[PDB]
């Protein structure tokens, strides 16, 4: 392959067969969402009239009333906050994240303060919020929610992540009743979601999400929602929206890349994976079979398991020098310890397949046995 | 011309003749930079080693021992207090910007205490800094500076802008020397500034600079300075910084941004500007000269005057009905009052002269007199 | 100002102040607002003595406007201001002597600092 930009710069090719992790980059925009960019890029706009076009346009494929771009899910977090606390009143806004003599409690459970890379608390801190978890790691109920509620609290908030508790805690009407109930705004922060219409639909004031993320956009997010807050989260660019700056070409890449998105995307089949099962299983101590997601529909996935007998190595030695090698590969490590590793096709692409299965027969090889 | 991607939204195509304006979308990215963008765009790469080695191409054209890249200067003025006050700490950076018990004291000038669009107070307050300000807004003295040290100060922060009071105020050395008589860094915010080696070289421990204002890049911006505060700077990214974010796309723009500066940029001569100032003089009431920088070199600037007798219209009217008319032309409106303006041709691209001066003839001839 | 008594509460920065940020520094706390007309003081970006007046009014709250070096002596009462001080030696080459020239009501609440902070200003 002609070497990546990348490459050009002394670092190392990279082939990401494990998902969209902000380790690597997060996601490969597409060549059509970069002409967008680009040609925004290389133009003036008037930038008050971008934000509310920018706005009206990522809110026809969420159903919200108005949207907010920001430059990714922790600004959304955080502006969405400031928002909640602020009201988006002038003085507030400059005086964000110290949130003195404030109503600044924002109430979530104990179970969605999760860790993804960086602690949410510390978005939620930045936008002036203070943290009221709500329940145990384990178990939440709903009369612990309504407690939680005070004269002090400024805002709710549900995380929906992988990382957050799956059993146990309360869902995300519970939060939507109790919110309303006490006239507050709900916060929803779905930064790797695909659902656009789901979390706005369900009555929540503000939904944030990852451009990049989901969408293989540009470095961006936007929070969606109803107009009144998300007029308050406009407010924070003079605030602490100005150091999570997302400029015009983002703003607009996001916008190309939701059309491009919406458009449709021609997802791998399964026909085309096989040809790549068949080589891995060729190997010897190697064996490769194509798998759909276990508990998820339309995700195929090519398993490979290694028997450390007739390989010489097991499965943790063959990922390390999968991302060891001279090429990167990163594949998923989540079933590492029962002696497997499975490849995403969703971030690999033309051609990159074959370079795997290259590089696995050299592996091979060299245990020289 | 051909309808750029702002107007194919529904917007107003943008002549900016005024400067690198934020309202305006502060630079037009060259279109080699954004291929360098987009290929990084489309490619996958191990961000830690994409972190340390655009800090060490950066670092080539300031002189520093290392940089960090950012989102905007603003962010760089977040994480450049960040470190100065967690020292890099990663139990610190977590509890950013709740700086309780720590010292957390940032000893500027009142003089330098400018309002960009937002208040510089607001970039600090989100690195958990608490401003205090020495002297008057005209005058500042020395034993003032030594004064304000206190045990709980994290650290001295020197401000350069044209929004600074200009006079009165304590220069760059004697920060420096304060700074080091007490074992504290010193901060330089030079956003907008173009000199990359002269604030390093001043013994400034770390100065943030905009890669958008000043060097025409994709939204970007970097810290430069000592290895050993870069390296606290770096350490935010699990905190604070995780909301300020930039993609691998856009580090990649800003480096190739400083390489298309560092390589020269044609700048337009005086001979070219002759040509488009005469068309302007024919109009009636309208007088166009070109004028070098008063008290800069190396700027030409195409400098209208209009008399109210013969046009029909004062220089404010002239100005908002280039700003209001179908296309915007925005022009610099310092010396308005004294019916002038004046046209920029930096921001300027080919062909756009000629659009400009179509507008002022269309608004003599609406006149009707 | 602290020889009279007040805490400062400062609006906007060293160049630019809008008419909001100074309409959120008045609270229940508030005293008065001070108007500072001289060379020494940013020139461009600041609000005008008329957002004072009308800020002030709208309070109920007394409008001070030091203007020392001020030649002119009727046109800062003329917009509005309830207490005007003029040094008299900077402008009308007089001896050592200022004075503050407002409204009958506030003069007389400056009057009865006699005995107090005043009998060490004396003239
Ligand atoms: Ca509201
Ligand atoms: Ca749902
Ligand atoms: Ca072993
Ligand atoms: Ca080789
Ligand atoms: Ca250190
Ligand atoms: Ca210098
Ligand atoms: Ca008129
Ligand atoms: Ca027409
Ligand atoms: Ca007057």
């Amino acid at each position: 392959m002609t070497p990546n930009i990348y490459q050009q710069l002394g670092l190392k090719k990279v082939i990401n067969a494990c998902g969209k992790m902000t380790i690597l980059g997060v996601s490969s925009v597409a060549p059509e969402v970069m002409q967008a960019t680009a040609r925004a890029a290389s133009a003036f706009v008037e930038i008050d009239a971008l934000v509310e076009k920018t706005g009206e346009l990522v809110s026809r494929y969420t159903g919200a009333e108005d949207s907010y771009i920001t430059s990714c899910a922790s600004a959304g977090i955080a502006i969405a906050v400031a928002a909640a606390i602020t009201h988006g009143d002038r003085a507030r806004v400059a005086l964000m994240p110290d949130s003195s003599g404030m109503a600044n409690e924002v109430v979530m459970l104990r179970g969605h303060n999760v860790d993804y890379g960086a602690p949410v608390t510390s978005a939620i801190r930045l936008g002036g919020g203070r943290i009221v978890e709500v329940g145990s790691s384990n178990l939440a109920t709903r009369w612990q929610l309504e407690s939680a509620i005070n004269e002090k609290t400024a805002a709710l908030l549900y995380v929906k992540s992988h990382h957050c508790v799956q059993k146990g805690m309360l869902s995300i009407d519970d939060f939507v009743q109790v919110a309303q109930a006490n006239h507050l705004p709900l916060i929803v922060d779905a930064a790797a979601e695909e659902d656009l219409r789901g979390w706005v639909a369900s009555g929540a004031d503000m939904v944030i999400y990852s451009g990049a993320k989901a969408f293989n956009a540009p470095t961006s997010g936007f929070i969606t929602g109803r107009k009144t807050w998300i007029a308050a989260c406009k407010a924070q660019h003079q605030g602490i929206a100005r150091a999570m700056k997302i400029g015009k070409e983002n703003m607009v890449g996001l916008v190309y890349a939701l059309e491009n998105y919406h458009q449709g995307q021609t997802t791998v089949t399964a026909a085309q994976l096989q040809p790549v099962a068949e080589a891995i299983s060729a190997i010897h101590g190697l064996y490769a079979d194509i798998e759909q997601d276990e508990a998820g529909r339309a995700i195929w996935r090519i398993r490979v398991r290694v028997n450390a007998s007739e390989l010489g190595l097991n499965a943790q030695d063959v990922e390390a020098q999968l991302r060891g090698g001279e090429i990167a590969i990163y594949a998923r490590k989540y079933q590492l310890h029962q002696g497997v590793f499975s490849l995403d096709p969703r971030t690999v692409a033309e051609g990159e397949m074959a370079l795997i299965v290259a590089r696995l027969r050299e592996i091979a090889e060299h245990a020289a046995d």
